[PDB]
């Protein structure tokens, strides 16, 4: 279950953007912490539209999906506010923001060591929920967050976590997932109760296309009827600028399910470049 949190210790403040049938806000939570010490503690709220409420079941299972695991590399939830007609979760604010924004604005610092730590690190985190079966099914570059910068002065490297995942896609409406080509896999578009394990090695070859990629989005030039083309004609990606990762990419976007590799063999090929 999810802990309970009050309307009255929730402030809401600035808007950050939208998700899919969302609006997310920068917030403080007035708590008692450890030791019984008061506390006002930065939150992220994330905000089912009200016209979308019907889609609210699917909004929670998706945070509760995360929460039932405890890992490093996985966002902390936590609690809602159903308090109202607002479906409220509350996350930590994580002091960097999405990895696909940071990519953007810091392209030319962003090294290839730097992708590849960040690429062991979701491939860490992704081996842990297939080790659990627990199906993501939104790997992407927004759903990624940098809580600490590199910093080569003390030798320590960023490091990231991955996020809900929002409205699941066997619920969503066909033109938004056909938009989310190439993030869905081609056997999700055909049926997208067809979302397992392999889903997730797909999305995350989309996601090392987009941190080798600095924030572009692959096929963005392409409208929703190309990119389902794009698909029944079996394309894959171009390699990336820096095309360091780019097998790797190829390898995890086949468009044979069974043949997408594990993400043990997935860490094994990462630690050898
Ligand atoms: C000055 C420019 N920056 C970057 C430095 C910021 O303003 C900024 C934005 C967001 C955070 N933090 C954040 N972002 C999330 O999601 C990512 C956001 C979701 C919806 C809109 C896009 C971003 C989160 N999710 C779950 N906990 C989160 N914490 C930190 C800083």
């Amino acid at each position: 279950v999810f802990h309970k949190i009050r309307n009255e210790d929730l402030i809401f403040n600035e808007s950050l953007g939208q998700g899919t049938f969302t609006k997310i806000f920068k917030g403080v939570r007035r708590e008692v912490g450890d030791y019984g010490q008061l506390h006002e503690t930065e939150v992220l709220l994330k905000v089912l539209d009200k016209a979308h409420r019907n889609y609210s079941e699917s909004f929670f299972e998706a945070a509760s999906m995360m929460s039932k695991l405890s890992h490093k590399h996985l966002v902390l939830n936590y609690g809602v506010c159903v308090c109202g007609d607002e479906n409220i979760l509350v996350q930590e604010f994580v002091k960097f923001g999405s990895l696909d924004t940071y990519l953007k604005k810091n392209k030319n610092c962003i090294n290839i060591l730097w992708k590849l730590e960040v690429a062991k690190q979701l491939a860490a985190a992704m081996h842990f929920l297939e080790e659990n079966t627990l199906i993501h099914g939104n790997v992407c570059a927004k759903n990624i967050l940098l809580i600490r910068e590199e910093d080569r002065k003390t030798g320590n490297p960023p490091f990231i976590k991955l996020s809900d995942p929002g409205i699941s896609i066997t619920v969503l409406p066909k033109d938004i997932l056909q938009e989310r080509i190439p993030w869905v896999p081609p056997e999700c578009i055909e049926n997208p109760k067809n979302l397992n394990l392999a889903t997730d090695k797909w999305s995350f070859g989309t996601t090392l296309w987009e941190i080798c990629s600095g924030g572009d989005k692959p096929l963005s030039a392409l409208d929703s009827q190309r990119k389902l083309q794009f698909y029944e004609d079996r394309h894959q990606l171009p390699a990336p600028k820096a095309a360091e990762l780019a097998n790797l990419i190829n390898n995890c976007m086949d468009y044979e399910p069974d043949h997408r590799p594990s993400f043990r063999a997935i860490i094994r090929d990462l630690n050898s470049l």
